[PDB]
């Protein structure tokens, strides 16, 4: 197991633009397109970001490659938040994959705005953590693809994945 093998059994392989289950327009593995409620944006999206014509439809190799520029934006966005940086670094090898999922899926800024979830794993009380991130939307409309993750900060193992 991995952050991209984890990625890819929450967020699955779509090769077509799909609602996902937060209700925003999305393809690939878990690539937003666009917080706009437009297709077109999403179409207009999705060109922009591959580089080429799609029509709303790419390739496995295409997807891929978002992917990775997703998983390394989602570090490089906890690395230069100042909230996420130092709780970040306390963690432990797997719960720090955790942390990237969280933030592949949510965004820096909705992660960053769990103060107190924040300051829960920087002291270790991952119970109370866990409990308090349960108490989201994201928990509610991706209740699968959320419980394992926060599993994951409760536990610091990849048992949620196997
Ligand atoms: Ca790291
Ligand atoms: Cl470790
Ligand atoms: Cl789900």
């Amino acid at each position: 197991m991995n952050i991209f093998e984890m990625l890819r059994i929450d967020e699955g392989l779509r090769l077509k633009i799909y609602k996902d289950c937060e209700g925003y327009y999305t393809i690939g593995i878990g690539h937003l397109l666009t917080k706009s409620p437009d297709l077109n944006a999403a179409k207009s999206e999705l060109d922009k970001a591959i580089g080429r014509n799609c029509n709303g439809v790419i390739t496995k190799d295409e997807a891929e490659k978002l992917f990775n520029q997703d998983v390394d934006a989602a570090v490089r966005g906890i690395l230069r938040n100042a909230k996420l940086k130092p709780v970040y670094d306390s963690l432990d090898a797997v719960r720090r994959c955790a942390a990237i999922n969280e933030v592949f899926q949510m965004g820096v800024t909705g992660v960053a705005g769990f103060t107190n979830v924040l300051r829960m794993l920087q002291q270790k009380r991952w119970d109370e953590a866990a409990v308090n991130l349960a108490k989201s939307r994201w928990y509610n409309q991706c209740p699968d693809r959320a419980k394992r993750v926060i599993t994951t900060f409760r536990t610091g193992t990849w048992d949620a994945y196997k």
